[PDB]
C-alpha cells in the first residue's frame, strides 16, 4: 500500500502548493509527513541520503525540487516498496526545455503523474507549460524565482 | 477570448479552498486581476451573505473566486452572467452536506460548468483510504454549522457507515 | 473496497467510450463487470429494479445513460456498500442545461467525478461542454444522435 | 488560435490507445481533420517506422495522432515542428518498459508537452489494485517485442515484485 506520485508542470503553477495541500490533507488524518525541501517533520539537504533511514520512521514523504537529487529514483522507490506515500515536487524540464536531473526516469515508478499549467506572463490570456530564463546565465541549476524566471505559452516562449 | 465557471468540489479538508487559491495566485501572478468572494490593483476579498451584494464590483476585474459557494441562493445566476460577460468564475464548494444531501445551489451549477474538479482528503477514521464525504462528529441537525475539525471529520465510504 | 465513478459531460465528448475504457480494463484483469444500458454481459432496461439481484454476481457495475434511471442513487449506494466498484456514464445537464435526471443527487455519493468535454461543433476551435438540440421539441427525453443534438462551446450556446 | 502536444501514458491495457482514439472520434465529430500514425476528407491512417518518412503530409490536417510514440526515434522534432505549425500533436505511449526503463523518447517529450495524462489498468495478478507498471511473462530480454496478453500483463506494485 506504498506508491509514488509526481507533480510537474513549469514554474509559477503552485506545484509546492499542490504538494503541501496533499500533506495538509494526510496531517488531519493523522499520518506523519515528512518534508524534504532542498538545499509534519521538514528537513532540508542537498541529496536524499543525508536524511539517513529517518524516512522509515513515518507514513509520508513529501519531496519538494525533487528535480536536484541525483538518487531519487532509488530513494523514492525504497520508500514506496517499504508502504511509504511517496510524494515529488519539480520541474519536468529546465529554461532550455531539456530533461530536469532525474524527474523523467522517475516517470515509470510512478502510479500518479500529474501536470500543472500556469498563466502565461506575456500574453496573460493563455495557460503556460513552460520557463522561460530572463537572465543571460547558461548553467542549468541557478536557484531564484520572478527576478530569473518567466512561465509562457508555446507561441510566447519563442517569441520576442 | 472566453469567460468560463469551473468548479471544485469534495468534503472538508480536500484542500478545495487551498486550490481555489492556487489558481487565484497563478492569476495574480501573471497580473490578471481576482476578485475573492468569501461567505459571512489585482487582488480583492469581499464577505457577503448573498453574492447580488456585490452589485457590479465583479465587472471590474478578470476573476472571481467564490469560496463556499454552497451557502450563495443565487450562486447560478451570479455566476453564469459572470462568464456571459466573459469572466473566468472560479467556486470551491462542498458538494454534499455531512448527510450527503446537495448542498445548497452547486448541483444546479454542474451543467453550467466547463470544468468540475472533485477532490478528496485522506480518510480521517482507517487513516489508510481515500475520502470523499463528510461525517459531523457532534450531534446536532440543522445542516448549515460552520466549523472545523471539532465538528467534522472526512471519512471514506467504509468509516462513514461506522461508529467511534 | 467498493465504490462509486461518475462519468460526465455533453455529447460527444465519448463519455460511453470512457466508461467502456475502464470496463475492459477490469475485463483484462478478470475482473466481472455488468453492463447496464437504458431502454462480461450487457442488460438493457428502463428500470435498474429490472435487474433483480444478478449485480451481486458481479465485481463491476457498468451504468451507461445513468441519467434515464429514477433509482439511480440508491442502487448505486446498496452495490458500492456491498464492496461493488459502479461506474456511471451520463449527462449532467440537459438540452436546456438543466440538472439531468438524478445525476446531481447522486455526486456528493461518489469517491471519483470525471467531467469530458467534446470539441465545439461552430465554431470548431474550442472545448464543448454543453448540448444544443437542433430539432424544436421540448420533451426533455428525446433520444437520438447528430439528427437531434449538437455539442458547442458556452459562446455558440448563445449564438444563432 | 494555437497548437500543441498531448501525451498519454501509463502501462498496458490502460486503454491509451482507446483514449486517444476517443480524442480524435472527437474531434472528427467537429469537422478538424485527424492524421494517425501507427507503428510498423478527415481522417487518414499512415503506418510507419520512422516519423519523418511522412515527410510534408502531417501539414494538410488540423490534428496528428501519434500510436504508440516510444517506437518513434524522432518524436520530438517532428511534434514540435507539428505543435509550432499550429497542429494538435497527441502521442499514446508507454512510459516504461517490461523493465520500467524510460521507452523510447517520451521522457524526452514531457517538458514539451502542454497536458500529459497517465492512466491505469488494473492488476492482472491480485485484481483488486490499480496499475501503472507493465510485466513482462515470457522469459526475454530484447526490450522492443510486439505482442499482448500472451507476453505482457499490467500490475500493482506489489505484485510487480512478487512471482506467479
Ligand atoms: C527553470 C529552472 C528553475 N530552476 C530553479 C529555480 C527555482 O528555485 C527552482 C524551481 O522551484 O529551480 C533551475 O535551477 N533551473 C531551471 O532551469
Ligand atoms: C459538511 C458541512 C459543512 N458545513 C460548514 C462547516 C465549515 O465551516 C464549512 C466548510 O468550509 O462548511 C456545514 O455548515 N454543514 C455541513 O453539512
Ligand atoms: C441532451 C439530451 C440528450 N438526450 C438523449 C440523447 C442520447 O440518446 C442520450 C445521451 O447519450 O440522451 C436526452 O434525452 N435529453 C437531452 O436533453
Ligand atoms: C512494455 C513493453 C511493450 N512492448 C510492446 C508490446 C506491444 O506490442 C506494444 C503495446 O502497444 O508495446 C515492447 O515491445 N516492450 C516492452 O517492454
Ligand atoms: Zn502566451
Ligand atoms: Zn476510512
Ligand atoms: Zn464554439
Ligand atoms: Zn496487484
Amino acid at each position: 500500500r506504498g506508491r509514488i506520485e509526481l507533480i510537474i508542470g513549469p514554474m509559477f503553477a503552485g506545484k509546492t502548493t499542490e504538494l503541501m495541500r496533499r500533506v495538509k490533507r494526510e496531517i488531519h488524518a493523522r499520518r506523519s509527513c515528512f518534508v524534504i525541501k532542498y538545499s509534519r517533520a521538514q528537513a532540508a539537504v542537498s541529496q536524499l541520503t543525508e536524511v539517513r533511514d529517518t524516512w522509515k520512521r513515518f507514513d509520508v514523504l513529501a519531496i519538494d525540487e525533487g528535480q536536484f537529487f541525483s538518487d531519487l529514483v532509488d530513494f523514492c522507490n525504497t520508500a514506496a516498496d517499504a508502504g511509504k506515500v511517496v510524494m515529488v515536487s519539480a520541474l519536468d524540464g529546465d529554461y532550455r526545455r531539456k530533461p530536469f536531473g532525474q524527474i523523467c526516469e522517475l516517470v515509470p515508478y510512478c502510479e500518479a503523474v500529474d501536470k500543472l499549467t500556469a498563466v502565461c506572463m506575456m500574453c496573460h490570456e493563455q495557460p503556460a507549460c513552460f520557463t522561460r530564463r530572463t537572465v543571460n546565465v547558461e548553467q542549468q541549476e541557478l536557484i531564484g524565482g520572478a527576478d530569473m524566471y518567466i512561465a509562457t505559452c508555446r507561441e510566447c516562449y519563442s517569441k520576442q
